């Protein structure tokens, strides 16, 4: 639709002829500025990417719900759990690529004071995460589950 | 891997830190948040199984429930170690880099992705089409067992 790409132009950061500019200078050395928006272009294009092959095989297996007449719960069902199994499989090529690009384009040493620094904000973070999933979920199923419950006491005071 | 060895690592009196170290240490920190989430995990389904109770739910619904707030979650917990895993990569890189050595190491991450892609699409077209193909011609079947009474 129109509004979709109207609100892309007016978000744009990086063009695909700006990094193959950058890619391809002259210039003896890149700096940090230039390789982060680099890596935050090809990112997004690997992500864009992998969604287009979701959607291939989503309408390949389409065909095969059409001829077995397949329902709707059971295709839903199966397609969101392999859309979960192929996240997991992006990220951790995703971990790998980033371990090699890290290792490639830095020296075999860095200073603990940083690496120590790094470190205790990932476990911050993952300590807020947790603290905010355990709020968001208890209160998704436990809507859910009181609904659901309400349902089928209603259909047993019925019968 | 033992937690005493990695708080000695971390707390070694040594100014700098190599690859060997880094990744033990990384790998125990994921494999240590891949833990503690498994309790929250828990902690929510135990929460949930009170309200299961009182509303006396069945079991089958229950786990089917679990089971998808489950993969729900651990998306979350994805994106979460991604995120996590591309500050570290930021926050730790040089602010100089040879653009030869850059151009290369991009170069191989494009031709990885789409390796990747190519592969991605054809094993998981092979495990949907299998499981939808036996589902569907299972259920041609109970059809057909109903339809001759
Ligand atoms: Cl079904
Ligand atoms: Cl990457
Ligand atoms: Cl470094
Ligand atoms: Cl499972
Ligand atoms: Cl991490
Ligand atoms: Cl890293």
């Amino acid at each position: 639709s129109l509004s979709d790409e109207i609100n892309k132009c007016d978000m744009k950061k990086y063009t695909a002829e700006e990094i193959n500019e950058m890619i391809n200078s002259s210039n003896e050395f890149i700096n940090r500025n230039d390789m982060n928006i680099i890596f935050s272009y090809v990112h997004e294009s690997e992500r864009e990417k992998f969604k287009k092959v979701e959607e291939n095989i989503f309408k390949f297996i389409q065909s095969i719900v059409e001829t077995y007449k397949i329902p709707d719960e059971y295709k839903m069902r199966k397609f969101k759990f392999a859309h979960f199994e192929m996240q997991g499989y992006a990220l951790k090529q995703e971990k790998f690529l980033l371990e090699y690009a890290f290792l490639s384009l830095n020296g075999k040493l860095c200073e603990r004071k940083k690496f120590k620094e790094v470190l205790e904000y990932v476990k911050r973070e993952w300590i807020e995460f947790r603290k905010s999933m355990f709020d968001v979920w208890k209160e998704k199923l436990a809507s859910e589950f009181r609904e659901h419950g309400e349902m089928l006491n209603q259909k047993r005071k019925l019968k």
